[PDB]
């Protein structure tokens, strides 16, 4: 009785249609996920912004809980397995320190970092792989910078950091060693910037106070090493994203050739269109029987809540399926919604802007260099994307 799920075929980005089937016939239905609990699933772009912006709804359950999901392990823990208020005072001291004005002050040696990249990638001559080049590279060299790692560190950190992707081909035991070097790295970085600070997001972390309070050296610690693997794996598949939908749509290309200002607009856009996730946002358990559409959602049970189908609602977007990188308006949940809404969105913003801006001015002729049918995808099954792209140019 319920449906088999993700729908979405991962061997490329296609929305799959039985969402559209659901969003018009059975907004609130019955999945059996690969792992985990059945759960209930919602489309709507109304019912998905609900679910994520509800009281009603929360994420705790997922410290115990065997959580519906895509593969055989967990992603639990840090500020997204937590609820209001201990989330809140996280949240507060976070953002206080990784502020909208310091994600815009890196833009400039985003930039400068993304055209090293090409210089790199150009210099190994034709085709070359955007993703292993520049993709899997720009943001987590940006969050070295973030955070404050010094520049001899950043190759070191990268290949640790580099075990933390789903894509890995790594041993259980190869993960350990990565992420203890990382995690006793990151101590040490945290000890010396709270002695001697700095103007980098460590120190500022470490200075943070609100409401008299301030984070906890464990805090710390969990908050730099979360932030890492939050915004790498994900902004360096929608890079890779991006990038593909551009050079496989040729309007798409010649119009941010043409209005290099519309790089910004078309971020968005793409964010909205692309549904990056194999399955939904991280499932909300409900605290107390919820009706929605008429169906009751009883205490206790899951709630997968799909941004991906939600963006791509006709009910909310007109003309859904289109990409319009001028859309206006452009509410999109590519980021989220709720408490839980992206924390790094200005800064993932500003690296994808970043990576467009530069592949276009540097290679404005770049096109795949194997038939688009022969890509090879990821099974990560977290994420949809594509685990090489030959490009010429
Ligand atoms: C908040 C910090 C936390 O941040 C996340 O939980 C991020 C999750 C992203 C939102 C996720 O994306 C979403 O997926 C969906 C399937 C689709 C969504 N969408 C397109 C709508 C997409 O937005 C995930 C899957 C992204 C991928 C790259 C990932 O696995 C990241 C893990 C980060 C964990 C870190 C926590 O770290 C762990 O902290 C605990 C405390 C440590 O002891 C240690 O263990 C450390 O260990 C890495
Ligand atoms: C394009 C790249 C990115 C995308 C598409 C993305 C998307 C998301 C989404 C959809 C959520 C909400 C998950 C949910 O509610 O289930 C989220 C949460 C989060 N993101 Fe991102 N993100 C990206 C980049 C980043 C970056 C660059 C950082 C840090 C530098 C980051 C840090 C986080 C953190 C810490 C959370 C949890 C916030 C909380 O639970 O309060 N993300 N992200």
């Amino acid at each position: 009785e319920p449906r088999a799920y993700p729908f979405n075929d991962v061997h490329g980005l296609t929305l799959a249609g039985r969402y559209g089937e659901l969003q018009e016939t059975e907004p609130v239905s019955r999945v059996r996920p690969p792992y985990g609990e059945e759960a209930w699933l919602v489309t709507r772009y109304e019912d998905v912004r609900a679910v994520l912006g509800d009281g009603r709804f929360v994420r705790g359950p997922s410290m115990t809980r065997d959580e519906p999901r895509t593969r055989p392990e967990m992603v639990k823990g840090g500020l997204l397995s937590m609820d209001p208020p201990e989330h809140s005072r996280l949240r507060r001291l976070v953002v206080k320190a990784f502020t909208a004005r310091r994600a815009e002050s890196l833009r400039p040696r985003a930039r400068e970092i993304a055209h090293e990249l090409v210089d790199q990638m150009a210099a190994t001559g034709q085709p070359a792989d955007l993703v292993a080049m520049f993709a899997r590279q720009l943001p987590v060299r940006v969050i070295c910078e973030l955070l404050g790692v010094p520049s001899a560190d950043h190759d070191r950190f990268t290949r640790w950091s580099g075990a933390f992707l789903s894509t890995a081909e790594v041993t259980a035991e190869e993960m350990q060693e990565a992420a203890e070097q990382a995690y006793a790295y990151m101590g040490d970085l945290i000890d010396r910037r709270r002695k001697e600070p700095t103007d980098d997001l460590v120190s500022a972390l470490v200075q943070a106070r609100d409401q008299q309070d301030s984070l906890s050296e464990q805090e710390l610690l969990d908050l730099a090493i979360g932030l890492l693997v939050a915004g790498y794996e994900s902004t360096t598949t929608q890079i890779a994203d991006f990038v593909y939908l551009l050079m496989t749509r040729p309007e798409l290309r010649r119009q941010l050739l043409d209005r290099p200002e519309l790089i910004p607009s078309a971020v968005e856009e793409l964010t909205r269109w692309v549904p990056l996730g194999v399955g939904t946002a991280f499932p909300r358990y409900a605290v107390e029987d919820v009706t929605l559409r008429g169906v009751t959602i009883r205490a206790g049970e899951p709630v997968l809540a799909s941004t991906g189908a939600a963006n791509r609602d006709q009910a909310q977007f007109p003309d859904a399926d289109r990409i319009d990188v001028d859309r206006t308006p452009n509410q999109h949940l590519g980021f989220g919604h709720g408490v839980h809404h992206c924390l790094g969105a200005p800064l993932a913003r500003v690296e994808l802007q970043v990576a467009l801006e530069v592949l276009l001015q540097r290679l404005p002729g770049i096109r795949l260099g194997i038939p688009e049918t022969q890509l090879r995808w990821s099974e990560g099954m977290l994420l949809r994307g594509p685990l090489e792209l030959p490009v010429v140019w």
